[PDB]
Formats: structure tokens, C-alpha cells, sequence
DNA sequence: GGGGGGGGGGGGTTTGTTTTTT
DNA sequence: GGGGGGGGGTGGG
């Protein structure tokens, strides 16, 4: 019965295990070494009336006139007598209203003009939140413009976010400014002085920064009681919040958008006579539902609709969007329908990608007249200012995008709506301690959204892609983020800022995030050291708290700085947070991949490829502009991201040199980058960040072709991202692998991974211990990552290990820039000998 | 693994977007 | 999963 597939499993196992045992990398340093560490061992007012001035002559301005002229056809300006008002008496309200009204362009301006004209304008200072940096500046500036004048300086508004701020002047003004912002503001005081009315908006999205700050708020009434809180919703579950916050009023804004009509996939199959081609927990419990009520649906439909529509709706796929209905739909709207831009939402690049091979392939859809232009966070400058651009008359233009072209593109000019109901979802698996990525149907806030974006200068029309039964059984809302996401970061948020007891603030939220999650990160946090035994931030928690970076990379950085070798890791450290300067086209995969490949050289790692961009892009930029330029096209980089994590480096330098860890703000000092040519020591420092995450490589020897099996000590057996360079690889100097950002999509996939010395996991590494099994004096640190290496030489090792751990608690305790030039704790100068000599165990 | 059979979705190369003082 | 086939046995019994 079983017992012969129990015989051949052991028979097997024995035999992997036997070839496994003998294919350990052996650790041994030196005669010499040995007795250099041996000794070392052994050693051991008129401005209120001054702005009403400037008001009334402001008021005579041809521009400012012309400007009203627009401002007063917006539909909010009615409720203005009413939207001042209640400001006025009541502390905290909520405005709710449909998309049209410009209500985040309006509401702040009717607080600060009431103030201006009442007399105390010196008195008020309103700062409004924003979710998106575009979005901020944007609105900062459309404002500026309202206004007859400039955004900052000195003006009467202005916007701050990450690494550029535009400040107005400090009495009266508008700041506009990402939630970021505010939360870091809460550090220096924590009771938001000199702030008169905090404006939250677009917080029906709920976000994870959004959701904190709102609470902060709600507690901090209590101490402010002349401060104004007010909240902007978008209609549906507005009362929600409203209840949340103590039953506030509300206010209904009307909005105002050209008429649309919306299709259900029953409409469409009638309208166009398509002819197919011949071939958990709470999800289930609303698709029984779906299942109950599925024939007697039926049962009417068929009444109401040809044989023809039935059947094809009825033999349908529920798992994945068929993309030739919608080549079919965008072929029958190019010939039948008057002129417009279709824009068709789809899930990823999976279906980006297919579609538009298929709409290529057909003969009429390569001509001068239609272009297809796809857009994705993956595509080179958003295919520019391409989308933007008005289309001449008798063009089609066709964009196929996923959810980057549903929050901020703004095309303006689309008429034709496609929305097939999918979309992709980022959750969180506490049980297996992994974040998952699937794709599910989207809400009814996703669907009002899409559909928004179809009528806005021209009537136009909106094409969904399920039936009634699905419309009527769609989520309210998707889940909040707070309830998916890891809470590490915001663990030692709430510690820093001194808001509470860790585990008692989290239960004031709205939704609150599960126990076991939050047990979870706390575990996590008191293994990382980071949090003492009664949560008491040790020292090491304090910086790992002031850095805008999670964690792991925050002790990355702090041990880049320690090592001297400033300038790659804080590269590294920037493009782990922060996207990467790669982009692929959509014509060309394969080609940036083999360029990719070029630039990482033969460092068999993903982090350094990072640095060898980074390198490359600053030995061009010098040369001259046309150089740059070049240099980004030919290996597929991008310059605005490139940008970024130069400005992202210079102020993680900044904050080091703040702290006092290094001499000097610039990230390019000779003094702190001496051991900055050695790859070795650069792989050292980032094994001593992100060390849990370490990963075993097996290369199976023979059987036909020779391949690479990746284990991981908890998630089974994970494999290799097809976009990581080591995929193709063969040849490993050693069989460890680390890496940062490991997604169960279908399968376990780690998106980037390195190669690993022994002696950079021995020494930033778990728990040593010596054992015998039989074979040598083998070493293990953390029980399941086994070197072979003699007795006298191992214990050397942990005695090493435990002088290095205790000299770095002393340093981070009390940070100092540590000189090379004398001989006083020479434990590090050993270890970096150690590690960028000897090695080479090419095993 | 392959295309036994439609036990279970354990495996079968891929790729929602977005955020941080002085 | 059983007991197709001996595809792997770090997939499970």
C-alpha cells in the first residue's frame, strides 16, 4: 500500500541528507590570525488691519476679478453662509461631498477670507493634509493662482512635503502638506501649538497614516479646546466618522458632473452581440449568497433578454477577465460610437500585456489614426506627457491602464469608460507570518470612482463588466490598511511620541487591528532588541525610531555609519524604502533584463547592482547633460527616482550627523567612507541589517539540468522572482542567501536576494553553538545554519563574537565618530580583517 | 510531474499604489 | 490524496 512510497521517500531523504552533509563551507582563518586574535584576547496689532488693506485693494484687480468669475459657478460657493457658520460654532465637522465640487480648493479659502474680513486675521493658520505629493502641490499651487499670486514666498499659501517646502507667511496663510508632515511635527510639540484650523481630507481612503493622525487628533481635543478640526469625506459611509468623533453635524456639498449611463455586462452582450470563441472566512459566506440566489436570477433574466445573451452570460468565468469582450467592446465603440478617448482599467501587467498584443495583432488598430498608450508604475515616465496632450480630431487614443490612472492622472479628456471588475490586493498572513497578493472584485467606492472619471467636460458612458447579482453583493469599502500591513513602524511611533501604552493606544482606532497581530509585531520588536522587556524604547529604539525608514533598514544604516562605510549602504538603505531606478518598457523585457544583468557585474547580488546604477549615473552626470541623458536611456533607468535617492541620502546624512554618529551632513566625506571599495564588507554590513531573513540555496548536482532549490527555515520551500538577477544563476561562491521583501503571489517569491560570506552571518548572526555531529567541530548559529571548523578555532569565534557584541552596545549607547589611528577597542579592525582577507571558500 | 483525474489548488517562472521637521 | 507512477520525498501519509 503506502509503505513503498515511505520506503522511497526515506531511501531518498538519507541520500539528500548524506550529499548535504559533505557540501559545508569550511571556516578556518589563519596560523597567524590565530594568534594575533589570541593576543588580542588575551589584551581584551497693525498687520490684522494691514491684511483687510490689502484685501480691498486686491479686490480691484482685473485678474482677481476674472478668477471670481470661474470660483463663482463651483457649486460649494452656494453653501459659503452656511460652511463658514458652523465652522464658526461647532468644533469638529464633517463635509460630505460627491466628486465636483471643489471642496479641498474652496473650504479653506472661505475660513481664511471670513477671518481676513471679520478682523482677527492674524489670529488663524490652516493647515490641510493631503495624500499624495503631486496632489499637494498641485492643489497649493491651483490655489496660489486663485489668489492673483505665488505659492511661498511670503504669500498667503503654500505647501511642504518630503525635501521641498514652499512656506507662506506665518500669520493667516495656507500650508498644504502630507500627513507625514504633521505626524513628524508632533514630535517637537506634542499639543500642535500655533495651528488654528487642522483640515484632514480624501480620509475616506483610509490609509495608515491618516487613520493614526485622525486619532491623535480626537484624543488631543481634550487639551486644545480653541482648536478646529475639520474632516472631508466623499458621501457613502460618511456617517461613520461622523459617529466616530461624537455625532458632529455634517454637511452635504451637491457635486456636478455631466450626465452618464452605466452597462452591466448583460447590456453589453445584447448591445453588441458577442459571440464567445470556442474553448477567506467572509468571502465565502456572501458568495453562498451569490450561489442561493444564482438560478432563480436566472430564472428572470431570461424574460428580460434574448436565448443568446443568457447563455453567454450564464457559461461565464468568475476568476479572470476575458479580454476579448473588451477587444470586442473597443472594436464595436471605434466604429459605431462618435469621438472620445476610451480608457480601460485592468488588473496588472498580466493583462496589460496580453491585451495589448491583442488589440496590435488585428490590422485596423495600427494605423496613423489610433494609438495605444498603457500606463503603469513599471513604464518610463508614466509614458510622459503623452496621456496629457489633447488628441487631434479622428485619433482614438486608447490608454489601458491599471489603478495608477483611477487616483491621480487626470487626463481630462476620456468619454468611454472600461472597467473590468478587478483588482489587486496587498493583505497580511499572521498565522504565516507572510504578506500575500491576490486579485478580488472591486468595492462599490472603486467602482463610484472609476465611473467618476468618465463624464467631466463631455457626457460620456461607463462600461462595467459583471452582471446585477455581482453589483448588488460588492464590498461597501475595501479593508482598512491599518488591518493589513505589518505593524512594526508604527509600534515605535506610538513610543516615540509618547501617545501610550503601545497595545491600549491601538484599541482606540477605528477598526482596531487584531491581537494577534499586534502580539506579533511586539515579539518581533523585543527580538529585535529594539524594545526593551516592559516596552521602555532601549536606546538602540530611539534611533531606529527617528529615522523616516522601517527598522531593519534603520540598523543597516546605524552599522554603515559604524563600519565607515557611509555612502553605499545609505544607497542601498534609500532604494530599499523608496522604489528602484529600474524601468521596464513594454516592448522590451527581455533587453533591460540583459542589461540589468551587465550592470551587476559579478557581485552575484541585487542591492549592488543599486549602487553600481548610482555610481554610473554620477560619473555621467558630470560629463554634461546630453550624457545623463543617454546613459538613462541605454540601461533603462529613470532620472526623477535617481534624483530622489540623492535627496533621500543627503538627509539620511544629515539626521547621522544630527545624532553624531558622523562628522559631517555630506554623505561623500573621505574620512567616514575608508572601507567603501570592498564589496565584502558592503554584503557584511547589510547581513548585519537584515539578518532573520536569511535563506539556504541547494544546487542539485546532475539530473539532466543543473538546478537551485531555495529553503527558508519557516515558509517551506521559496523561489527565486524571475526580475531578481541571481534568477539564471548556477555558480554560488557559498550557499546562503539574504533577502528583504519575500510575497506569496502564487508561489513564495523573494524579489531580492545575495550571497552571504560565512563570516558575515557567523559574526552578525544568532546564537553560536558547538557541536559534534560526528563529522568536525561543527558551528552552528542558529541551529540550522551548520560551518564545518575545528574546536580551537570555533571557540576563538563566539569568544570574538561576544567582545564585538558588547563593543557595539557600548558604541551605540554613547555614538562617537571613532578614529583609526590609535589602538583602543581594535575589535572592529580585527573583524574587518577578518572578513575582507581570508574567506574565498568558494564552497 | 504530466496532461492519472477534475484528492487540492502542493507545484506549474513574473509585475496593484503610496507615504516621513527643526 | 491513494496506492496513477515511481515526478519528489523540503508535498503529504
Amino acid at each position: 500500500g503506502r509503505e513503498i512510497g515511505l520506503w522511497y521517500a526515506k531511501k531518498q531523504g538519507q541520500k539528500n541528507k548524506e550529499a548535504e552533509r559533505q557540501e559545508r563551507a569550511v571556516v578556518h582563518m589563519d596560523e597567524r590570525r590565530e594568534e594575533q586574535i589570541v593576543q588580542l584576547l588575551h589584551s581584551v496689532a497693525t498687520l490684522d488691519q494691514q491684511l483687510l488693506e490689502d484685501l480691498q485693494k486686491k479686490k480691484t484687480d482685473l485678474r482677481y476679478i476674472e478668477m471670481q468669475r470661474f470660483r463663482e459657478k463651483l457649486p460649494s460657493y452656494g453653501m459659503q453662509k452656511e460652511l463658514v457658520n458652523m465652522i464658526d460654532n461647532h468644533q469638529v465637522t464633517v463635509i460630505s461631498g460627491e466628486t465636483g465640487c471643489g471642496k479641498t480648493t474652496q473650504v479653506t479659502q472661505f475660513i481664511l477670507d471670513n477671518y481676513i474680513e471679520r478682523g482677527k486675521g492674524s489670529a488663524c493658520r490652516i493647515v490641510c493634509t493631503q495624500p499624495r505629493r503631486i496632489s499637494a502641490i498641485s492643489v497649493a499651487e491651483r490655489v496660489a493662482a486663485e489668489r492673483a499670486e505665488s505659492c511661498g514666498n511670503g504669500n498667503s499659501t503654500g505647501y511642504q512635503i518630503r525635501l521641498q517646502s514652499r512656506l507662506p507667511r506665518k500669520q493667516g496663510s495656507i500650508l498644504y502638506c502630507t500627513t507625514g508632515i504633521i505626524l513628524q511635527w508632533l514630535q517637537s510639540d506634542p499639543h500642535l501649538s500655533s495651528v488654528s484650523h487642522i483640515v484632514l481630507d480624501e480620509i475616506h481612503e483610509r490609509n495608515l497614516q491618516s487613520d493614526v493622525l485622525m486619532t491623535v487628533v480626537k484624543d488631543l481635543l481634550s487639551y486644545r479646546p480653541d482648536l478646529k478640526v475639520v474632516l472631508m469625506s466623499a458621501t457613502l459611509n460618511a456617517e461613520k466618522f461622523s459617529e466616530y468623533f461624537g455625532n458632529c453635524p455634517m454637511i452635504h456639498i451637491p457635486g456636478f458632473t455631466f450626465p452618464v449611463v452605466e452597462y452591466l455586462l448583460e447590456d453589453i452582450i445584447e448591445k453588441i452581440r458577442y459571440v464567445p470563441e470556442q474553448k477567506r472566512q467572509e468571502k465565502e459566506e456572501k458568495e453562498a449568497i451569490y450561489k442561493e440566489r444564482w438560478p432563480g436570477y436566472l430564472r428572470e433574466l431570461r424574460q428580460r433578454y434574448s436565448a443568446s445573451t443568457v447563455d453567454v452570460v450564464e457559461m461565464m468565468d468568475d476568476e479572470k477577465v476575458d479580454l476579448n469582450l473588451i477587444a470586442a467592446l473597443i472594436r464595436y465603440i471605434v466604429l459605431e460610437e462618435e469621438d472620445g478617448a476610451i480608457l480601460v482599467f485592468l488588473p496588472g501587467w498580466d493583462n496589460i500585456s496580453t491585451l495589448h498584443d491583442l488589440l496590435m495583432s488585428q490590422v485596423m488598430f495600427k494605423s496613423d489614426k489610433f494609438i495605444i498608450i498603457p500606463l503603469h508604475s513599471l513604464m518610463p515616465t508614466v509614458n510622459q506627457t503623452q496621456v496629457f496632450k489633447r488628441t487631434p480630431p479622428g485619433v482614438r487614443k486608447i490608454v489601458i491602464a491599471t489603478n495608477i490612472a483611477e487616483t491621480s492622472i487626470t487626463i481630462d479628456d476620456v468619454v468611454y469608460v472600461i472597467d473590468g471588475g478587478k483588482i489587486k490586493e496587498t493583505h497580511f498572513d499572521t498565522q504565516n507570518n507572510i504578506s500575500t497578493m491576490s486579485a478580488e472584485w472591486v468595492s462599490k467606492a472603486n467602482a463610484k470612482q472609476r465611473k467618476g472619471r468618465a463624464g467631466r467636460v463631455q457626457p460620456g458612458h461607463c462600461y462595467h463588466l459583471y452582471n446585477s447579482l455581482r453589483a448588488s453583493l460588492l464590498d461597501d469599502y475595501q479593508l482598512p490598511e491599518i488591518l493589513r500591513t505589518p505593524l512594526e513602524e508604527l509600534c515605535l511611533q506610538i513610543k516615540i511620541l509618547r501617545l501610550g501604552g503601545i497595545a491600549h493606544f491601538l484599541s482606540r482606532l477605528m477598526d482596531p487591528p487584531s491581537n494577534e497581530a499586534v502580539l506579533l509585531s511586539i515579539k518581533h520588536l523585543m527580538e529585535l532588541n529594539a524594545l526593551d522587556k516592559q516596552e521602555e524604547l532601549t536606546p538602540l529604539g530611539v534611533h531606529l525610531a527617528r529615522l523616516p525608514v522601517e527598522p531593519h533598514i534603520g540598523k543597516m544604516i546605524l552599522f554603515g555609519a559604524l563600519f565607515c562605510c557611509l555612502d553605499p549602504v545609505l544607497t542601498i538603505a534609500a532604494s530599499l524604502s523608496f522604489k528602484d531606478p529600474f524601468v521596464i518598457p513594454l516592448g522590451k523585457e527581455k533587453v533591460a533584463d540583459a542589461r540589468r544583468k551587465e550592470l551587476a557585474k559579478d557581485t552575484k547580488s541585487d542591492h549592488l547592482t543599486v549602487v553600481n546604477a548610482f555610481k554610473g549615473w554620477e560619473k555621467a552626470k558630470q560629463r554634461g547633460f546630453r550624457y545623463e541623458k543617454d546613459y538613462c536611456w541605454e540601461y533603462f533607468l529613470s532620472s526623477n527616482t535617481l534624483q530622489m535617492l540623492h535627496n533621500m541620502k543627503g538627509q539620511f546624512a544629515e539626521h547621522l550627523l544630527g545624532a553624531g554618529f558622523v562628522s559631517s551632513r555630506n554623505p561623500q566625506d573621505p574620512e567616514s567612507n575608508i572601507n567603501s571599495d570592498n564589496e565584502k564588507i558592503i554584503k557584511a554590513v547589510i547581513c548585519a541589517g537584515l539578518y532573520p531573513k536569511v535563506a539556504k540555496i541547494r544546487l542539485n548536482l546532475g539530473k539532466k539540468r543543473k538546478m537551485v532549490k531555495v529553503y527558508t527555515k519557516t515558509d517551506g520551500v521559496v523561489a527565486i522572482h524571475p526580475k531578481s538577477v541571481n534568477v539564471e544563476q548556477t555558480e554560488f561562491n557559498y550557499n546562503w542567501l539574504i533577502y528583504h521583501l519575500k510575497m506569496r503571489t502564487s508561489s513564495i517569491y523573494l524579489y531580492d536576494c545575495t550571497e552571504v560570506s560565512p563570516y558575515c552571518l557567523l559574526f552578525f548572526g544568532g546564537d553560536i553553538s558547538i557541536q559534534k555531529d560526528n563529522d568536525q567541530e561543527t558551528i552552528a548559529v542558529d541551529e540550522w545554519i551548520i560551518f564545518q571548523s575545528p574546536a580551537r578555532i570555533a571557540h576563538l569565534v563566539k569568544e570574538l563574537r561576544k567582545e564585538l557584541d558588547i563593543l557595539l552596545q557600548e558604541k551605540i549607547e554613547s555614538p562617537h565618530p571613532v578614529d583609526w589611528k590609535d589602538t583602543k577597542s581594535r575589535d572592529c579592525a580585527v573583524l574587518s580583517a577578518i572578513i575582507d582577507l581570508i574567506k574565498t571558500q568558494e564552497k
